[PDB]
């Protein structure tokens, strides 16, 4: 790639920064409960419970069903003389993709513990706090917790007395409506096929009033520095086991870790305006461009959050990128497209390096130390202010001071090469189909008088 | 539709899934009051409810000039001596469309039943609890409903005495202000035009904390199969009263009812990447077809929730499409065009009907039962596989099981007829198209070379 | 422009808006602190503040260590008869933009006002309620505000001795969490670079539980009119301070006011269907026209409120239009696209100054007064009625009364000039290139054989 070329058509070299994708997880099992354990509501809760329950069969039972008919159809077992591999039945999955296959083996894979997670359902459901652990084994632990229990442990057990029991059966029922409209809207593409489609970090947050720190802090991740810190709206989740007894669900979630591809380094662009023709034009240039070991390729950061020094990801976003933009980005100015504008939003100089590229001709451009204006150069469009012109420069409204030099060739003396102008809409492109045609038209009427007259200039000679 | 040529190019059969609108609504009134009553505390409250009085005098006011000023143009008793029925003065009403035309009918339908429930004003003013039903007639009743009748009957009514009464004050108009800038969201493009724009019983929702439950019980739809649980984002209402003395705004909705297209079916289809040319491709083909005797045409799943087994659109949205995408369905493969991809996440292979379509070029293929490598055949790019070849299958790492056979016809053997590799669907071809105009015009340099060539031939004299 | 000729394609007349910008702005000074201040809860609270405190160090830190590093970077000068401040590094700066060295202008001129707020530290860490005022100056003040101020003096405070100290630990540790993930959402992209990046007023306002009024009246911004009722969510600001001692953070903010750009009137456009060539096709033009004094351009209500009449918007967005789309506008019925649809809800009629511009194909149109139907001229497609015609109309279901009168010429005994119908699709677009390129194949060889002919037989005998 050549700076000196793209900063003479508009487009300034802006910060490097580096690339990171999630990548090797580990898996680590949390259950969440969904009725409340009340204890000391045994006075006056009448059987307020019970809509709640019949409301949320309809949720549990639809999925333990889909779950338990998924785990039917794969089946381990030696064939012959190979030893295993956990033999997915396609005769009875119909119609799926790698991904759900890979889900099926994940179930197969988690039945083991999680019927080591259901042998403590007596466990499970006499907790009565927020979040407390249990001991799973001789060294693992499980993370059980439950959103709404805090409520029923602060709020509505000091007015057991001080209030009429039926108040207290009226806010219970309006508490366990909002909460179950809660549960159905986290849990609503996953009522599809509860074993394929994941849950998200935030989403499966927002049962707990948009309290991430406390899953994240009962998860077990700590963060601890800054690339990290952002980072927390990826952790990714999915069902293992529904249970109908406690009513409680068996989640597994994965660990992220953040691995560094190596050699990449993602390059951002500033575009300005500038000045030619009579109309203000920009270059058609894609502000990101990643680059390889001298290979280059877009990315779209659509899913993907910025940091200060680097790119994280959730996953490789690489798309191809076009032949005529790396000639665009190498050597050919004439490759590169431009586009029209006239708001007044447009920056018009830049600084990089204690090097300022600034359009002269819209903005009025002087030195503070000598008092006297800078008028553009007629080879060029975009002017170069470093400190060999002057060490205080008046650009815009602004004092401004420079550093450094110019950098192996100035970008002002050498020849310019505009484009053609790019527009966007489609009966433009229609009226471009046109415009093809006519001369289209044109170039067949003139390979019909041209072998015409090959013939009477040859033949006849 | 063929889909053996279209498993050749590289597109799977999906499943099949029924298509069904919302039509055919009945219309039930609600009242919401907007002003909290409060009876307790008489004792410590001041005059601060004034100023969430005079703040909402500025919304509701502007509502109900505009409400009756829309039905006080429509007009009923037909001319003609025979025909009778409404009148819609265009005169007074300037520019208008056919939505809101229909909307001042519905209204002058409506303004019998908003005079009927307008005639128990004091019986709408007198309420405390949150939701409750008044007698509207003999078998007719509302059900009149305010969301924060809960909050100064359950939370700060025990604290009349414990706490300062200038402290209730403060916490009052607190929530009053929030609760104020609550109705200033939902209630956000009715003030343009405070007849012709429904709301979603989301935004609705809003005002109760996010309680969708709640309006759906309190207004009679009790969703009982699996299909209708995860419809209730889509049931509108419009307003017909905003009356001023007692602040509050009678409202209508309209109950949904789900009917079925008949003979139209919803197909999807799975697209894998093919190894052709050393390069990764998949054809670009829409995801979605409708299929309605014989005919297919696109939908756009956009504002559509999807289903386990059908669609459920709130409107139909059948669009158009080319007669050369109807060729590439039904017969012509060459007519279907390809896109280049190098990232990691395309899938190469996936499972239909206990077939095995699989990519044999990028990922290993073997046979378990007899320990054999599966190479690709020259004469086809994507490889079936049944139990013909081998009944437990090695693909990637999964052992897999086949059934079934090919049907009626085998894209193992078909000759392919992979069209044109079309370039990119955005706008950058366009600049391509750019430089085809800078190709079509050094053709003009050609013609401007026949300029010269005409010249040339004029020296054949 | 020439509505009749529009009106004839197909484009009606919608109302006439105004445009207004938001400009001007005058700063004021706001600061929020970050630690909730208790004082009752002396007795039993224990130490959780710590995990908090040890929590937010990592937030509030970086932030002022980059606002000091921005501090640095100016530097206040004169070189000789300079107007004495400013001066920028370049080489301090490293790669900047234009608003990112106005940032640096802004703090740099509020870097004496920040010290004049920062000397009251005290009095800023000294507060007990939720917003309240301290006396800055003479007539000035700051408007130190807290969300959680109210909370733990008005809930957690009456249960000091009811409830047990454990609970009200536990109690305060989760409502600091989800208080502390709170602060990590709105202050998540201002982590990069906080000098530049702004903060809206909405999500400063999430902290709050969405109370944008309770900010908008502590402010000093009042709208008592309907047009910046709904303007409130452009308010925006930036950071000055992050002091660490009583961790709080000093904010300036920008109070709004709406300038008239003069001459300017913002043109909306209905779009009805019509049937052409036994097919329903709509003419594709924008819906929105800004025009000031003979000159048409292209504007974009993406981060526009639209009000009842004018259009308000943060910042001008004036996008430039093609010329055929101009031809199209003033004269040109053939320079207007087209497109083809056949779902249900495109509207057929339409009523503009009371007339009705209605398609009679489709939609039956009768008159009510003569009772006899109405049928469609071969000479025009869209049919015009006024009352010369009859005074009540039959459309649809509906009785529509019309009046005024026509205005200059009818659209329907001039003649129409259907455009070229838009409809593009990429592999069409790729046959007709693939077309392209054997022509220029074509042009190449014939264009060699007729430089062999210009050598060797214009030379020839
Ligand atoms: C999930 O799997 C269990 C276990 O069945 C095993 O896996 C299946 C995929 C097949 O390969 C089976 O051959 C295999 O054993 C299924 O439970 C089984 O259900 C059937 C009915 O569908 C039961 O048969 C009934 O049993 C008693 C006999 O007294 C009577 O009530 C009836 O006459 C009837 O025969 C069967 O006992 C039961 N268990 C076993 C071990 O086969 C289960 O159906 C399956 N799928 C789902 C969707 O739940
Ligand atoms: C809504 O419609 C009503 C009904 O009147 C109808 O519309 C009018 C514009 C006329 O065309 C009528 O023939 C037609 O029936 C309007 O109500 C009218 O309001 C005006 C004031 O706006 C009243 O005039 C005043 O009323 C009292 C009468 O004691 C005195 O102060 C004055 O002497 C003065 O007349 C008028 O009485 C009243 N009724 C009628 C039948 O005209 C109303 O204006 C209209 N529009 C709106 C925006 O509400
Ligand atoms: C921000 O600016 C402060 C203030 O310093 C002033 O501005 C700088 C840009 C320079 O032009 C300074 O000359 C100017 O006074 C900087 O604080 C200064 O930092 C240096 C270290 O970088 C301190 O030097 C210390 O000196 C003694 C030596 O015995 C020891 O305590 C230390 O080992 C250390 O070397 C210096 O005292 C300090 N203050 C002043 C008034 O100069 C600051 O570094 C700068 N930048 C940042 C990123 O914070
Ligand atoms: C509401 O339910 C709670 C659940 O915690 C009941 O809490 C009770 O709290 C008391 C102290 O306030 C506990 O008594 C003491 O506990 C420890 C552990 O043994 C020890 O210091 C003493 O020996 C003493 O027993 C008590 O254990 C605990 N009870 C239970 C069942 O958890 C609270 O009583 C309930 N309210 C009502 C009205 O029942
Ligand atoms: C808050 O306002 C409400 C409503 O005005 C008041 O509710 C009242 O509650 C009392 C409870 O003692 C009810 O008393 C009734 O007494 C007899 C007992 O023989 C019997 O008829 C009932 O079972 C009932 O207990 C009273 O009817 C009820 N009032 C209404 C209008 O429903 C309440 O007093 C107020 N609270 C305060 C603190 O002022
Ligand atoms: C919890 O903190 C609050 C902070 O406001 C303490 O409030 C105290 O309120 C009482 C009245 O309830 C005040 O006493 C009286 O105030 C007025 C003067 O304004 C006057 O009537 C009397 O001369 C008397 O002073 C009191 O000033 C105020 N502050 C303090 C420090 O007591 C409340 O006491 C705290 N509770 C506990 C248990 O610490
Ligand atoms: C593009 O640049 C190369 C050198 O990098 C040069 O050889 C070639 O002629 C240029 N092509 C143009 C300007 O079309
Ligand atoms: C640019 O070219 C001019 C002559 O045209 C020369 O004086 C100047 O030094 C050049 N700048 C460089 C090589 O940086
Ligand atoms: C296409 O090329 C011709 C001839 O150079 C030029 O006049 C025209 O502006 C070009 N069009 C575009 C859209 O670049
Ligand atoms: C030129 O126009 C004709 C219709 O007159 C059309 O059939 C043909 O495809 C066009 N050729 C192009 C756009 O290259
Ligand atoms: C499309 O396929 C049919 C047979 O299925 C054939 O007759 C026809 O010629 C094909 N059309 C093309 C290749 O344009
Ligand atoms: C496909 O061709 C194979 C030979 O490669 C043959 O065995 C098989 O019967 C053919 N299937 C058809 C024509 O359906
Ligand atoms: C556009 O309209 C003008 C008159 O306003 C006319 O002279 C011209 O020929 C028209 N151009 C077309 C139809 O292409
Ligand atoms: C349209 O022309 C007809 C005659 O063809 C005439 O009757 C009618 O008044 C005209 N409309 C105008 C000039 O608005
Ligand atoms: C069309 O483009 C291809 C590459 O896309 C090129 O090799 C060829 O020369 C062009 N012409 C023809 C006739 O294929």
């Amino acid at each position: 790639v050549d700076f000196e070329r793209l900063a003479s058509i508009g487009g300034i070299k802006g910060h490097s920064k580096l690339y990171k994708i999630k990548g090797h997880p580990t898996t680590k099992d949390i259950v969440i409960k969904l009725v409340p354990n009340l204890n000391n509501l045994t006075v006056c809760s009448e059987m307020s419970i019970d809509g709640y329950l019949n409301l949320i069969n309809a949720v549990i039972i639809p999925i333990s069903q889909s779950l338990e008919l998924m785990r039917n159809n794969v089946k381990d077992g030696t064939p012959n003389e190979n030893i295993f591999g956990a033999i997915v039945a396609g005769a009875a999955l119909g119609i799926a993709t790698a991904a759900q296959v890979t889900s099926v083996v994940a179930l197969h894979k988690s039945n083991q513990n999680a019927a080591k997670i259901n042998s403590l359902r007596d466990s499970i459901t006499k907790t009565n706090q927020a979040v407390e652990q249990l001991s799973l084994g001789v060294q693992e632990t499980v993370s059980v917790l439950m959103g709404l229990q805090d409520q029923i442990n602060t709020n509505l057990v000091p007015k057991i007395n001080i209030l009429s029991c039926k108040q207290l059966s009226n806010t219970l029922n309006i508490m366990l409506l909002q909460y179950y409209s809660q549960i159905l809207t986290v849990f609503g593409p996953n009522l599809r096929d509860p074993a394929t489609v994941p849950v998200s970090i935030q989403a499966l947050s927002q049962l707990f009033e948009g309290n991430l720190e406390l899953l994240t802090s009962s998860l077990g991740i700590s963060s601890t520095d800054f690339n990290d810190l952002l980072t927390g709206k990826l952790i990714t989740g999915s069902i293992i086991w529904a249970d109908t007894q406690g009513h409680y669900l068996i989640l597994r979630v994965n660990i992220p870790d953040l691995i560094e591809v190596p050699g990449a380094v993602i390059q951002e662009f500033i575009k300005i305006g500038y000045n030619f023709g009579g109309s203000l034009w920009m270059p058609t240039i894609p502000n990101k461009i990643i680059i390889r070991g001298y290979h280059l390729s877009l990315i779209d950061s659509t899913n993907c959050i910025i940091t200060d020094n680097s790119y994280v990801c959730d996953r490789d976003y690489s798309l191809p990128m076009n032949p005529i933009l790396r000639e665009c980005f190498e050597g050919n100015t004439s490759s590169c497209g431009r586009e029209m504008v006239l708001n007044s939003y447009i920056p018009l100089y830049a600084l990089s390096e204690g090097v300022i590229y600034a359009n002269c001709l819209a903005t009025s451009c002087k030195c503070a130390t000598t008092n006297k204006p800078i008028v553009q150069s007629t080879s060029t469009v975009i002017t170069m202010i470093d400190n060999s012109k002057c060490p205080v420069v008046e650009v815009g409204k602004q004092m401004i001071s420079v550093g450094s030099y110019l950098g192996q060739v100035s970008p002002n003396n050498l020849t310019i090469e505009i484009g053609p102008p790019v527009y966007t809409e489609p009966v433009d492109i229609t009226n471009q189909l046109g415009n093809i045609n006519e001369t289209l038209s044109k170039t067949l009427d003139l390979i019909k008088q041209s072998n015409s007259i090959l013939d009477m200039i040859t033949g006849g000679l």
